[PDB]
């Protein structure tokens, strides 16, 4: 599924994300849209034997499992094909073991480029949460 952005933050709102850890929602909506394109099922497969999954591009290496990947930590404890769904859910629970376990949103690269000191409150304007 391709959400759109207020289809998102409220989606994201519901599952807690407002605030949490001190990353106001407009920061998770940002990432979401330079990390997937709000596209649940968004794949990318790297050189270095990980792949990146779903909406917010969680990596195989540390947080889930995919069964292929040198070095798994298995963090979420969750299978890599659950953050596939169109329910955001383990997607969502997983991002905040990720923001919990001491990197805040620095884990995600187009979060750092491109939404980090950024006017982030603009993804949300105009939506009814």
């Amino acid at each position: 599924k391709v959400f759109g952005r207020c289809e998102l933050a409220a989606a994201m709102k519901r599952h807690g994300l407002d605030n949490y850890r001190g990353y106001s929602l407009g920061n998770w909506v940002c990432a979401a849209k330079f990390e997937s394109n709000f596209n649940t099922q968004a794949t990318n497969r790297n050189t270095d034997g990980s792949t990146d999954y779903g909406i917010l591009q969680i990596n195989s290496r540390w947080w889930c499992n995919d069964g292929r990947t040198p070095g798994s930590r298995n963090l979420c404890n969750i299978p890599c094909s659950a953050l596939l769904s169109s329910d955001i859910t383990a997607s969502v629970n997983c991002a905040k073991k990720i923001v919990s376990d001491g990197n805040g949103m620095n884990a995600w690269v187009a979060w750092r480029n491109r939404c980090k000191g950024t006017d982030v409150q603009a993804w949300i304007r105009g939506c009814r949460l």
